[PDB]
């Protein structure tokens, strides 16, 4: 659908709530702690002091507030209180709050202690795909044309792209139209116009494409067992470009791309 300028800047808000969590956690990300504690603090923060809430919680029954994968695990990783971080280990938070009835949905790779060097590879590129892709956005571009981008990208540089996970619409709705595949499908064919409200956040394996589903329903690994990085921005389509609404202090990319002269 197309976004008002009143949906717009109160997801504008959504967003910053959801990328201040992102900024507030990274801290607690150390060798030794629990993600089931980085899961409590994510969500004592968001409720407590942003007044918003998960949209993650209960959502087709998913049990906590925050997504957090650890290396191999693609996406959907549950918090659990035994689990601890350890040196080398890269992890992604995946964040997602309601604010004013809209979403905000964003994730970044943090590096434990001592980084390995394929994991800081793996995690740079992840990202790089996705800032590629936000420098295409504007209207006219086929999401076919960002899919293909990021894929060509990842794997000119020695990774692969998941292909059973996606970026989506959002707004009042927590996944809405379109599908924003990360890869070149010939399923695809949608032509960006200035309103339109999604994310893109891109799953890289060091190794194979190929994921398997544990048993609980929602941690994705791969089925290589290879390290897996994600880095995710919820953004509105512009008149010539796109603004990111999730953008973080350590983002090296503003948040207003504009395509003018
Ligand atoms: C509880 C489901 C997690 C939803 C994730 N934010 P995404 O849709 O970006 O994978
Ligand atoms: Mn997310
Ligand atoms: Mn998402
Ligand atoms: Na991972």
């Amino acid at each position: 659908s197309i976004k008002t300028p009143e949906d717009i800047e109160k997801m504008r808000v959504a967003g910053r709530l959801a990328a201040e969590v992102l900024e507030m956690i990274e801290p607690y990300v150390k060798p030794g702690v629990s993600t089931g504690e980085l899961d409590r603090i994510c969500n004592d923060y968001i409720v407590n002091e942003q007044h918003a809430v998960s949209a993650c919680l209960g959502y087709h029954g998913y049990p906590k507030s925050v997504c957090i994968s650890i290396n191999e695990v693609v996406c959907h990783g549950i918090p659990d209180d035994a689990k601890l971080l350890k040196d080398g280990d890269i992890v992604n938070i995946d964040v997602t709050v309601i604010k004013d009835g809209f979403h905000g949905d964003t994730s970044k790779m943090f590096i434990v202690g001592k980084p390995t060097i394929m994991g800081e590879r793996l995690c740079r590129i992840t990202q790089e795909s996705l800032y590629l892709a936000l420098r295409m956005v504007k209207p006219g571009i086929n999401l076919r044309e960002i899919g293909a981008a990021i894929q060509k990208f990842v794997e000119a540089e020695g990774f692969s792209v998941v292909r059973e996970y996606c970026g989506h619409g959002i707004g009042r709705g927590f996944h809405e139209e379109p599908q924003v595949l990360h890869y070149d499908s010939r399923e695809t064919n949608v032509v960006l116009k200035p309103g339109m409200t999604f994310t893109i956040e891109p799953m890289v394996n060091a190794g194979k494409k190929e994921i398997r589903t544990m048993k609980d329903g929602w941690t994705v690994k791969t089925k290589d067992r290879s390290l897996s990085a994600q880095y995710e921005h919820t953004i509105v389509v512009t008149d010539n470009g796109c603004e990111i609404l999730t953008l973080r202090k350590d983002d090296t990319i503003p948040a207003i791309i504009s395509h003018d002269e």
